[PDB]
């Protein structure tokens, strides 16, 4: 559910909150507002408060003293069910028992804050379907709210927009009668499941929030203008608040004959999208939006053979490596390719490094992949190794990635019936997710023109349902917008 995350709260406010409205076992999560990628797991225990630091440089949620995780929902869930691992540095144990729910409706998809009643009717008239609703701050009475909901059938005749007053009196919310709720979210969820019925029959059904993220790709520059007043951060954490619906099973990655095949213990592939080898386990996920992807981790020494089994089985002809072998003084991926002009065997597979071509931003390696025994199974697999990506943060200018991405797309289209494009970094969720999302959004634009419809958060959430935590930080989220805008400019400048 992820109500335990408080988006706009200070460190001391979380202390008072756990100590007045919480008991030992209560916990919450919060970001440091000035330091992005800085998160704290504030846990109450032994009549005091324990602050556990979490850092996200772009690849994973690194919990200090603990493990690394793909999302905060998977972090909190892991420790609530695997009790004993979260320890107080000095041996003592931290217990996560009672999620302290937040009341802020800012990170909700349906809450539009300081929005007028005429704008709300226009957007619902234009973009809303049956059941599309929004909640805005009250035009008339300061402090109150208005639930605007569209009903009908999808205009000419019978579709309407009903406005429901939401009174807020002494921190409780109600629709003028019945039950008073502790938050706007609780009120919406209640009438989302038990919808209001009008006096003459019409059911005020809260189906889906009014979409306000889909834009015309031609006006990308206008949306980047408003997201940078903020807009970017409040749009990204609204995306992060929907990760609680993506706790799909990871039973295969958790099995113990597979625990050594994962670079990071608690970053595992979803069971319904994982790549199955013909043992059968590799930390890799099929990503589907004629182009699909394979998002996977950087190879370990004991999974290099499994990696080349996957590349062969999927008929992949392009590999995208978005990491160095060593970054931040730690190994992020094993060298799984032979030296130039050399021929090496990785299990039942054989790879020849035909020729390496060095560019400003990347190294291109023409590799010949074949299976030992079968006489003519050779295929050219092109490895695009991006090297200029920094250790922390994102590139300040998207030009190098876009040209690196344009070259990969041309390569993939030159090969008839080529399989999915293999993308990998360290954990295979951050840079890997940022790359796949940018390529997915560009593939839409390059086909159906610059005046097409793109939805950055809806695209990311779709990709996140196929692999945990695709796109890691807000800096990457912002970089996705900047990359798509730069690509939009270069075509229309041409
Ligand atoms: C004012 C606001 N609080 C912040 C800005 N707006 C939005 C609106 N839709 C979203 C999404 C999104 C879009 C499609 C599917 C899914 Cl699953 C998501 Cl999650 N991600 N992020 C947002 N931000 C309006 C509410």
């Amino acid at each position: 559910s992820r109500r335990w995350f408080h988006p706009n709260i200070t460190g001391v406010e979380a202390e008072n909150l756990l100590l007045t409205r919480g008991v030992d076992g209560s916990f919450l999560a919060r970001p440091s507002k000035s330091n992005p990628g800085d998160f704290t797991l504030s846990v109450r225990r032994n009549g005091a408060v324990t602050h556990i630091k979490i850092q996200n440089t772009g690849d994973y949620y690194d919990l200090y003293g603990g493990e690394k995780f793909a999302t905060l929902a998977e972090l909190v869930q892991y420790y609530m069910e695997h009790h004993g691992q979260l320890k107080e540095k000095n041996g003592d144990v931290i217990e996560l028992k009672y999620p302290l729910n937040c009341a802020d409706p800012t990170s909700e998809r349906w809450f539009h804050g300081h929005l007028s009643g005429k704008e709300a009717e226009k957007l619902l008239t234009e973009k809303g379907k049956h059941g599309s609703f929004l909640v805005r701050e009250s035009q008339s009475h300061p402090g109150d709210f208005v639930l605007s909901v569209r009903t009908g059938d999808d205009n000419d005749g019978k579709s309407k927009v009903t406005h429901v007053m939401i009174r807020c009196q002494e921190l409780k919310y109600d629709v003028g009668g019945g039950e008073r709720f502790d938050s706007l979210t609780d009120l919406v969820e209640h009438y989302k499941k038990n919808p209001m019925v009008e006096t003459l029959g019409t059911v005020l059904q809260l189906k889906q929030p009014l979409n306000t993220t889909r834009i015309n790709a031609a006006e990308i520059e206008s949306r980047v203008r408003e997201l940078s007043k903020q807009g970017f951060w409040e749009e990204f954490e609204t995306l992060q608040q929907q990760e609680c619906k993506l706790l799909y099973s990871r039973k295969e990655g958790q099995r113990q004959e597979n625990k050594n095949k994962n670079r990071y213990k608690n970053i595992l592939p979803f069971d319904h999208t994982r790549v199955v080898l013909h043992s059968d386990y590799i930390n890799a996920n099929i990503i589907m939006p004629k182009k699909s992807y394979i998002a996977t981790q950087g190879c370990l020494q004991n999974t290099v053979n499994d990696f080349w089994r996957m590349v062969f089985q999927e008929n992949s002809r392009v590999i995208v490596m978005t990491t160095k072998e060593v970054e931040r003084g730690k190994s992020k991926c094993v060298k799984y390719w032979p030296d130039e002009y050399a021929l090496k065997e990785y299990g039942v597979m054989r790879v020849r490094n035909v020729k390496e071509s060095a560019a400003h931003d990347y190294t291109l390696r023409e590799l010949k992949l074949s299976k030992v025994g079968q006489g003519n199974t050779e295929r050219t697999v092109w490895q695009y190794h991006f090297r200029t990506w920094p250790d922390h943060g994102v590139p300040s200018d998207p030009g190098g990635v876009l040209d690196f991405l344009e070259e990969v797309h041309h390569k993939q289209e030159s090969i008839m019936d080529a399989g999915p494009v293999v993308v990998h970094c360290s954990a295979g969720i951050g840079r890997t997710g940022t790359f796949i999302v940018i390529d997915i959004l560009i593939d839409i634009i390059r086909e159906k023109g610059v005046d097409c419809d793109i939805d950055v958060p809806k695209t990311i959430q779709m990709v996140r349902s196929q692999r945990s935590g695709m796109v890691q930080t807000e800096a990457q989220y912002r970089f996705i917008y900047m990359a798509v805008q730069h690509y939009i400019e270069t075509l229309q400048r041409r």
